[PDB]
C-alpha cells in the first residue's frame, strides 16, 4: 500500500530546525523558527510558568478528561484578553471558546468546521504569510487565494494594492487576517487603516478570520488587541484563532484557542455544537497541562503581574536587539540601508536577502534563516551579533 | 454566516458526562464514560506518574518546540510495548512512531495520511465498535462499512459471522481491529482466532489498522498484545493507533501515539515524511507534559515498576466489581442470567439492556449508561454497587 508514497517536501520552518542540530559546525547560529532566547541564547519556562507548574503538583488530584471546548476558566480568560473586560459580546454571550491544541490546532478546527458546516469554499490569506496557513486550510479541503500586501521594494504595507486585490474576494468568502507583528513581515496596518478593513468586510460580506499569535509583543495586551477589537464592533461573526506558545513561552505543551462569535446567544451555542463535533473527530479533548498552567496565572494576580513582566521583558529585549542589528549591520559594511527593519513588529524582520543568500549563509556560514528571507531577531544576541552580521555583509 | 447551522446531536459518550454534571440528585452513577475510578469513586493521578510530574518540574529548563512527531524516546519504548523488546520490527527499522493528542488523534492522523497518500476508500469496523470510529474516519473521507462482531444472543464473538462479512472487503481496504479489551463489547478473539485472521488479511490484501487503547487491562501487558503481534509477523504494512489515557491514568494530558510499519526502513521513512505532513497541517507538533511523563516511567526502572503495580491494581479492582456485579444482581432478583460478563475483558461490561431500559435507568434512578447498554464496570464500588442493582432489576 505504501509503495509509491512520494517524501513531503521538508517543512520550510520546521525542517530547518533538524538541518541545524544535525550541524555539527562550532559558531552555528538560529534565527530560524519562531522562538524566543534570552540573553545567553537559551529559551527558558518563565518565571510565571514553573511557578503555576509546582500549583498543579500539589493541587491536582485527578488527569480525568476536559470536556471537548476544554476548562471553562481557561475560554473565559482569553475572551477578556482577546476583546476586553467589559466586551460587550462577552456580555450578550455572543462568543464561545473551545481549547486547542496550540493556535495551529485552532485553525484546523476553524477551517473542519467551516467545510462541513457552511458554504465556505476560499480563504484569502496575506502575500505573504506564515507557511503553514495554506496546509492547514487546503487539509479541510478549502482553496487559499492571496491578498496583496508586502511592498519590497519600500518594505512597506501596500494599502492600496491590499484593497484592490481584496474586491476580487466575494461574500461569504473567509478573509484571514493577523492579530498583530504580522509573521513574517512585522508589518502592520495602522488603527486607522484597520477601521477601513473592518468597514469594507462588512460591507463586502467577508467573514474575518484571526490568527493572533502574538498579542503582547508590539506594544502591550490591549494595543496589540486594537485591529481584532475594531472588527469586534462591527461584525455580527467572526472567528480567532489565538495562541499562548509564544507570549506564555509554552510552545511545546500546546496551548491554543478557537473563539467562535455569532449574531446572538442561541446562534452561537448552536454553531458552537457543531465545532465540538468536529473537535471529537480530531484529537477528542484538548490537552490539559498548558491550558490550566495559562488559566491559573491569568487567574491569580501576583502570578499575572510576574508573568506580563516577564513579557515586557521578552518585548524590550527584542526591540533592543532590532537596533542593534541594524548598527551592526551599519558598521560591518553592509552597505545596504537596513533601517526599515526597525520599523518591523515582533520577533521578525523581514531582511529582503534572496533564496540563494539564505542559502549560502547557512551552507558557508552556519547561519539559519527562513528561505523567504525571514530573520528570527529574537534569536539573536550581542554574543552571536557580530558573527551574524559578517555572515550577511559577506553574501550581499 | 450561521444562521442555519444546524445543532449536532449530543456525544453518546461525552455528552453524558453533561447530563450527569448537570444532574442534582443525590445518588446519581457515572458507569458512563471509560475512566477508571477506585475504591472510594475517584480517579485520581497515580503515584508513579506524581512522581514523575515532580522530576519534570525540577528537571525541564526549555518549552521549546517538540519536534512534529514528538519525544523520540517515548516512540522507542511505545515499540517496545506494542512489539516486544528484541523485535524484528523494531530491529529492521520497519516502524515510524509519531506522538500524539490521545489514541483518538492517532486515529485522525492515520486517517488523514492515508486519504491523502493511499488509494484507500473504505474502513471496515466491528458491529458494534467504539462509536467516535465512524466520526474520525468520515472527517478524513473515508466510508466507514462494518463487520459482524457480536453474537447477542450468546453474548459470544460470532467468528463465522465476523469471516463471511468480511469476505465483502477487497484488497486495498483498511480493516479495522481493536487490541484486546474490545470497547464496547469486551469479547476478544482467542490467539488462534487472531492468527486465522492474520493469514487471511495478508491473503486477502487488507491493511490492519489497530486501534490498542487497553493494553494491560486484560491480562498483562506483554499478553494483551498478541493478537497485534500476531498480525506484525505477517504484515509487510500495518498501522497502530496507541493510547496512554487509560493504562496511564492520563486522560486530559492526550497521550497516545500513530506506528506505521512497511516493509522496509527506506519505504517507512518515505511513508512517514507524508505522516509528519498531515500532522503539521492539523496540530502541529504534540504535548509536552503526558508524554514525557510516559517517556520518564518507562524509562526509569523504579517509577516503571511502581506504575506497573498501580496497572495491575487497576486491573484486578476491576475483576472484583464484575464478579460483585454478577453476585449482586443475583441476590436482588435480576432473574436473567448474567453471568457472560465475567468473561469479559477491560472497563466495560455489554449488559444487554436496551435502549428504554438505559433511558429508565437515568431518568427514574440517575445512574449513568451509554445508550447501547454499555456499562463502566470500573465505575462500580462496593458502596454503590446495591443501589445500582436495585435500579437494574427494577427495569428489567
Ligand atoms: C507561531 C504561529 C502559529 C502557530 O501557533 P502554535 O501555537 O505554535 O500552533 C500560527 N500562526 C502564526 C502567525 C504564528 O506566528
Ligand atoms: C478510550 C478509547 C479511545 C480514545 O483514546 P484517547 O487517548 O482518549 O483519545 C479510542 N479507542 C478506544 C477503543 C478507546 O477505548
Amino acid at each position: 500500500m505504501f509503495e509509491n508514497i512520494t517524501a513531503a517536501p521538508a517543512d520550510p520552518i520546521l525542517g530547518l530546525a533538524d538541518l541545524f542540530r544535525a550541524d555539527e559546525r562550532p559558531g552555528k547560529i538560529n534565527l530560524g523558527i519562531g522562538v524566543y532566547k534570552d540573553e545567553t541564547g537559551k529559551t527558558p519556562v518563565l518565571t510565571s510558568v514553573k511557578k503555576a507548574e509546582q500549583y498543579l503538583l500539589e493541587n491536582e488530584t485527578t488527569k480525568n478528561y476536559l470536556g471537548i471546548d476544554g476548562i471553562p476558566e481557561f475560554g473565559r480568560c482569553t475572551q477578556e484578553l482577546l476583546f476586553g473586560k467589559g466586551s460587550a459580546l462577552i456580555n450578550d454571550k455572543r462568543a464561545r471558546t473551545a481549547q486547542t491544541p496550540g493556535g495551529t490546532g485552532a485553525l484546523r478546527v476553524a477551517a473542519d468546521f467551516l467545510a462541513k458546516n457552511t458554504s465556505v469554499k476560499r480563504v484569502w490569506v496575506s502575500n505573504p504569510s506564515w507557511p503553514n496557513h495554506k496546509s492547514v486550510f487546503n487539509s479541510a479541503g478549502l482553496e487559499v487565494r492571496e491578498y496583496a500586501y508586502y511592498d519590497a521594494e519600500n518594505h512597506t504595507l501596500d494599502f492600496d494594492a491590499l484593497i484592490n486585490s481584496l474586491n476580487e474576494a466575494q461574500a461569504g468568502d473567509v478573509v484571514l487576517f493577523h492579530g498583530w507583528c504580522h509573521n513574517p513581515t512585522g508589518i502592520d496596518p495602522t488603527l486607522e487603516q484597520w477601521q477601513t478593513l473592518a468597514q469594507l468586510s462588512v460591507e463586502k460580506g467577508w467573514l474575518p478570520l484571526f490568527d493572533f499569535a502574538y498579542q503582547g509583543f508590539a506594544r502591550g495586551l490591549e494595543e496589540d488587541a486594537e485591529g481584532l477589537r475594531a472588527f469586534a464592533a462591527m461584525h455580527k461573526e467572526l472567528i480567532v484563532a489565538s495562541s499562548y506558545s509564544k507570549n506564555f513561552g509554552l510552545y511545546n505543551e500546546r496551548v491554543g484557542a478557537c473563539t467562535l462569535v455569532a449574531a446572538d446567544s442561541e446562534t452561537v451555542d448552536r454553531a458552537f455544537s457543531q465545532m465540538k463535533a468536529a473537535i471529537r473527530a480530531n484529537y477528542s479533548n484538548p490537552p490539559a497541562h498548558g491550558a490550566s498552567v495559562v488559566a491559573t496565572i491569568l487567574s491569580n494576580d501576583a502570578l499575572r503581574a510576574i508573568w506580563e513582566q516577564e513579557l515586557t521583558d521578552m518585548r524590550q529585549r527584542i526591540q533592543r536587539m532590532r537596533q542593534l542589528f541594524v548598527n551592526t549591520l551599519q558598521e560591518k559594511g553592509a552597505n545596504r540601508d537596513f533601517s526599515f527593519i526597525i520599523k518591523q513588529n515582533g520577533m521578525f524582520s523581514f531582511s529582503g536577502l534572496t533564496k540563494e543568500q539564505v542559502l549560502r549563509l547557512r551552507e558557508e556560514f552556519g547561519v539559519y534563516a527562513v528561505a523567504s528571507g525571514r530573520v528570527n531577531v529574537a534569536g539573536m544576541t550581542p554574543d552571536n551579533m557580530a558573527p551574524l552580521c559578517e555572515a550577511i555583509v559577506a553574501v550581499l
